[PDB]
């Protein structure tokens, strides 16, 4: 699946490039009502979906994820959200949904239709065949919605872990095994790293991984016990961190040991792409409230696609161990 990673890696920094545009826009950073919010994590996850479908025949069928591909907008109208082919259609569709805004329907528009040719070298190389028959796909458009929302971007990290700011959202897109339900590859996109306060344009960062029948591959890592948890996380060094998919980045960096979530309040498309990550490193993910009676979160199943029992997530089952023994 090279060639699905690969061209899952355009997407995703398109979805970046979405992201980033919608705060950086001057008529787009303005914007039962007009939920904004709702329609970027559509439009993204749309975007996601028809241009799969379009490199690889079949696939879009098999893209899941956190939204409807359907709006309500002003006027109690439900608009069935399908982009194309021409930009022209584009704008007619976005401007259904914001009751006539020409200039924010246009804007969008752009951003949407705007060829990228982002490609890792080092995945060139690589030639591995996955039959596409057997492949599944979850999808968390723009994850931490809270935080991109509130848009802070000045925020100081403790110890290399933002605890909120636009750093902490992530574009989550992962592939899994149907008949197993094991999670194969994992693409992270932080759209927000980097942020030069002269032009105050954001320079962001992707993070990949596949793990397939022992081949066990990732990108590589910048340089540079340690437990993350949720700002609302009750349970009994640890690091508040907003961003589900963020406290998994943080894991897979080395910056957190391990990433502990005891609600049940997360989903299938929040962890599958950093599950694949993980796996190809020699960690995984494990049902919380099942080690407390080592077991991996599977995403062929429904229960509806929550992880119930919570999660445990980790790079290395040796910390795994130490952990869960002190608790
Ligand atoms: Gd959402
Ligand atoms: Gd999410």
């Amino acid at each position: 699946m090279s060639d699905i990673l690969q061209e899952l890696l355009r997407v995703s920094e398109k979805a970046a490039n979405i992201a980033r545009a919608c705060r950086q826009q001057e008529t787009l950073f303005q914007l039962f009502a007009v939920d904004f919010k709702t329609l970027a994590d559509v439009l993204v996850q749309e975007v996601i979906k028809e241009n799969m479908e379009n490199k690889f025949p079949g696939l879009g069928k098999k893209i899941f994820g956190e939204e409807s591909n359907e709006l309500t907008n002003d006027l109690g109208e439900k608009i069935i959200m399908r982009l194309g082919p021409t930009e022209e259609e584009t704008v007619a569709l976005l401007s259904k949904v914001l009751n006539g805004n020409k200039l924010a329907s246009e804007a969008l528009a752009k951003v949407v239709h705007q060829d990228v040719f982002f490609s890792d070298p080092a995945l060139d190389s690589v030639e591995i065949n996955i039959p596409q028959d057997i492949l599944g796909i979850w999808v968390d458009p723009i994850d931490s919605t809270y935080q991109y929302i509130k848009g802070s971007a000045d925020i100081t990290p403790n110890q290399g872990i933002f605890p909120s700011g636009l750093q902490c959202v992530t574009v989550l897109i992962g592939v899994y095994d149907i008949q197993t339900g094991v999670p194969l590859m994992g693409v992270i996109n932080q759209p927000f790293v980097s942020q030069d306060l002269h032009t105050r344009r954001w320079k962001g960062q992707c993070y990949w991984g596949l793990s397939y029948l022992g081949t066990n591959i990732h990108s590589l890592l910048p340089p540079v016990v340690v437990i993350s948890t949720s700002e609302k996380e009750t349970i009994k060094r640890i690091f508040r961190a907003a961003g589900a998919g963020y406290k998994s980045l943080c894991v897979i960096l080395g910056l957190a040991d391990i990433y502990i979530f005891s609600e049940d309040t997360t989903f299938k498309w929040d962890s599958c792409a950093a599950h694949a990550i993980l796996r190809a490193m020699g960690g995984g993910m494990v049902d919380l409230k099942e080690c407390l009676e080592l077991p991996q979160l599977v995403y062929h199943v429904g229960n509806q696609w929550a992880n119930k029992g919570g999660l445990i997530a980790y790079r290395s089952e040796k910390q795994l161990e130490t952990f869960l023994s002190r608790l």
